[PDB]
């Protein structure tokens, strides 16, 4: 008790969050594509509709929290964000950082400078609505760009200043996570506060363990995504797999049974309306997992307890894990 953390609707003790979902999206989308092209989505206010029905099923099924890890760059609209919040009644902590779309703007500018950006974010205020970020939300797809481990440096010292944490879009297949954590660490910043995402987009646990083994937590963050049937959709099977959820969903088991319950976090990766990718993408999603944001507590949970992992570790999972990572450190 006494522990804080920043939602889109103002602090909440870190004991109220609950059953939290630590990489989720409102929106994919780009830096002001909402703003000045909101027909895209239909309309804004359909946008909104969507997404309220969306987390009220989440929630419905015990959700309590998301972590909307929209950057910047992912067009993250944090007006949005408190207005489904609102609606729905389930809290959203919203990002600073940069994902893999930074403009110019931004790639221009220096460690120095990016650091002062996410901590105006966090201390200060996103834009000039004094809502205040809980989470920086970095990016690699491969080896660093040179822009890249700017980005990993100044998140390292924004989170350093602040305690607030931070969370990482891996290319997973190509072990990322293990160059992100040696520049973290070249910065001083201890692995419990770092999240490696998309850590369920591999099966190499040999990649993971060792991760988990160094006190990082590990982001298995894309449960619902699977491709199998649609092996006719070059765009839908690029980038959900062909690796079933339930496939994804063993690894969570698999760090259990090797004694790395705490350093887990599970999520979806899911929105409710995503401009950043090929035209209709989201019908197809809503296709294959119609639960959105209830899936993990409708399908995963069950799956694993069925599997034999007990009630008290599932809730440290979704509960004290979270909690423990959410919380300024
Ligand atoms: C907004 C899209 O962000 P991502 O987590 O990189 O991928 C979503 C499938
Ligand atoms: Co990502
Ligand atoms: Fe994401």
């Amino acid at each position: 008790t006494g522990d804080l953390i920043n939602t889109v609707r103002g602090p909440i003790p870190v004991s109220e969050a609950g059953f939290t979902l630590t990489h989720e999206h409102i929106c994919g989308s780009s830096a002001g594509f909402l703003r000045a092209w909101p027909e895209f989505f239909g309309s804004r206010k359909a946008l909104a509709e969507k997404a309220v029905r969306g987390l009220r099923h989440a929630r419905a099924a015990g959700v309590q929290t998301i972590v909307d890890v929209s950057t910047f760059d992912i067009g993250r609209d944090v007006r949005l964000l408190a207005e489904v919040s609102r609606a729905a009644d389930v809290h959203i902590v919203a990002a600073t950082g940069l994902w893999f779309d930074p403009p110019l703007s931004m790639r221009m500018r220096s460690v120095e400078e990016l650091t002062q950006f996410f901590l105006r974010e966090i201390q200060h205020g996103i834009e000039d609505t004094g809502i205040r970020a809980g989470i920086i939300k970095v990016a690699t797809t491969g080896k660093a760009t040179p822009f890249q481990e700017l980005v990993l440096k100044a998140a390292a010292r924004a989170s350093l200043a602040t305690g607030v944490p931070v969370t990482t879009h891996t290319s997973a297949s190509q072990r990322d996570g293990e160059q992100q954590a040696a520049i973290f660490e070249s910065e001083g910043l201890s692995p419990s506060r770092v999240c490696i995402g998309h850590s369920d987009d591999t099966d190499d646990l040999s990649y993971l363990t060792g991760l988990a083994a160094r006190g990082y937590l590990v982001g298995l963050d894309r449960m619902p995504y699977s491709a199998i049937g649609l092996e006719g959709d070059a765009s839908a099977l690029a980038l959900f797999g062909t690796r079933s959820w339930q496939t994804r969903a063993l690894l969570i088991k698999a760090l259990i049974d090797r004694g790395y319950k705490d350093r887990i976090l599970v999520s979806h990766d899911w929105l409710f309306g995503f401009s950043s990718y090929v035209t209709n993408i989201m019908d197809v999603m809503d296709r294959i997992n119609p639960d959105g944001m209830a899936f993990v507590p409708l399908r995963v949970i069950p799956f694993l307890r069925e599997k034999g992992v007990p009630p008290e570790t599932l809730a440290g999972v979704t509960v004290a894990n979270p909690a423990r990572f959410l919380s300024p450190t």
